[PDB]
């Protein structure tokens, strides 16, 4: 098995230009906010499985590895909002995250704000990052709760720490609720999936950078004339499922004697990870499924919005 | 009676490949976690009576027999969470378990964390194992409490000891509560019951290894053409009830003159241990009950989830 090759095949990262555009903007946000005056407050979108958490873990690596190895400073922070977040609920988890506090046996929402606003200059927080903004909409109706939104405006105007919010593409109507939240968050971006399969794409260079990143030491055989056809036939532009199927083929090749990912084990990888796909999506690998041109069609605009049509 | 034969008939263990897969993964977790950097933190599932406690007692035998006979080291630990566990409640029982402390007349949850984090390198804990993770969901509603979850993340990030959590299959939504708990627990497995009765199963080899493991010195007569039919008719794939009925037949055979388990005393064993079964489950042994093919049907996916539908 040689589990080093397995973990080294799973932990692989390809920097598409949108990702480095993002990380450049967050360093821009980090040492552009001067902690004297009003911050910049970027907002990042992206659908399910487009690489968001990988982006922020890249960011806390390249921004906080040496400063977390040096001492208890914690300049950048990483937060997910729990579902249907009460303002005291999000505030207390954001508080027990940073520092070494006890911090949550009292739930009073004024005195823990006191403790968090005295601690946010005490350890020297350079940036606060929130992962999951779509948790503030109701399940069965599309009312949105902005107790946490006005609380986040309060902690923004209290201490001038920059905030970078990630979230689903349907989570922006929450920002359409509070207009002061809408104006305070100026930079919204678009981390949409891979667009086309027609040729000379960013998809190409991503694919062959992943190919040299793979643990097989000669060639992976991928990013070819017909392979990206069935690859884009399998995953829409969907980064998580593409990488998942690729990893599930790579483990199958390293289970036995195999020199590269080839045409006997990539099929069984299509057999496993075909579960999340819809019924009208077509299964292209086993016996005779040639792929029409309309099925490599680019992803629509409401690609991170199908959590929202039904209600 | 000859109670040696009774205890030697009760304490019998058959290593199906999923069990040795597990124990290989926990030795992998034990001396893969280096106690310098971030651990691996496996999670194990399994329904009621699938052999979990037997697996961990096998593990503390084969991992800690000689080191517990040598001195007070206690490298591996065994913990069950009490029901509706307060963080101080789970922490104090995890504390009085290891070492020889007094440890629970104070319930302060900061200073006992102090004592436990100075003691976890003092005795040299190699691994902490928790049995019962399903105790953190509410009875009447499906709110889950994650005071203990964030406390377990705290003790995970404080000292870098690997943690192996066992639990019910419906207990994974608790891990879906905290996303940092979800990401910190990477390896989740599937200890599901025995799948089919159709032939050439793992069930076969398990059955005849149990047959040679039985105290009768010629043959047990089991694992035959028609016996596994009524065996899988009695127990679904359910290891506890299968082993229980087998033991209740073996005691009945050794109560009087009997040379093997046979067709007069195995019936009375079906008479006793038919209580836990549902009403629509069919009782197949007494007079004329031939078993249809649909009743050897494989167990469903929500087989460890019927504690969860009603609320
Ligand atoms: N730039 C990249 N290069 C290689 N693999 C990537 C890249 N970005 C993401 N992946 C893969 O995609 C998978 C999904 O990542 P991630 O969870 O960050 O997406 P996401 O949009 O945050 O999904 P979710 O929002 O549901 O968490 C990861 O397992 C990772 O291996
Ligand atoms: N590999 C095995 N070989 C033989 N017997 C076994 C094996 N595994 C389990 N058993 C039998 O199954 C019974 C139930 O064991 P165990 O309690 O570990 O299951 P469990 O899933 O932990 O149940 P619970 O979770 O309710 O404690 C035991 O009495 C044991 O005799």
């Amino acid at each position: 098995t040689r589990e080093a090759r397995i973990s080294r095949a799973k932990r692989a990262f390809v920097s598409t230009p949108s990702v480095r555009k993002i990380l450049s903007y967050m360093d821009r946000c980090r040492d552009l906010s001067d902690l004297e005056s009003e911050p910049t407050c970027m907002m990042v979108y992206g659908a399910s499985g487009v690489g968001k958490t990988t982006v922020i873990k890249k960011y806390l690596n390249q921004a906080a590895a040496a400063a977390a190895a040096g001492g208890d400073i914690i300049p950048v922070l990483h937060i997910e909002l729990p579902d249907n977040a009460k303002p005291v609920d999000a505030a207390r988890e954001l508080l027990v995250e940073m520092g070494d506090p006890l911090a949550l046996y009292e739930t009073d929402l004024a005195r823990l704000t006191k403790r968090l606003t005295e601690l946010i200059p005490a350890v020297g927080v350079k940036l606060i990052i929130i992962d999951e903004f779509q948790h503030l909409v109701e399940e069965r109706s599309n009312r949105v709760l902005t107790q946490v939104g006005n609380w986040l405006k309060m902690i923004l105007n209290k201490t001038k720490c920059p905030i970078v919010i990630f979230g689903m593409p349907y989570s922006k109507v929450v920002l359409q609720a509070n207009s002061q939240l809408h104006g305070r968050f100026s930079i919204q971006v678009e981390l949409r999936p891979f667009s086309y399969q027609g040729g000379r794409g960013v998809f190409k260079t991503f694919l062959e950078y992943l190919d040299k990143a793979l643990p097989f030491e000669k060639q992976a055989g991928l990013a070819n004339e017909s392979l990206q056809k069935k690859l884009y036939a399998f995953s829409q532009g969907n980064m998580r499922s593409l990488r998942n199927l690729i990893y599930q083929a790579s483990i199958e090749a390293i289970d036995n004697q195999h020199e590269t990912i080839t045409e006997e084990d990539f099929v069984f990888a299509s057999k496993l990870t075909s579960g999340d796909k819809p019924n009208s999506w077509k299964n292209p690998f086993e016996e005779g499924v040639e792929v029409t041109e309309d099925m490599l069609r680019p992803p629509p605009k409401d690609i991170g919005w199908e959590d929202y049509l039904r209600h």
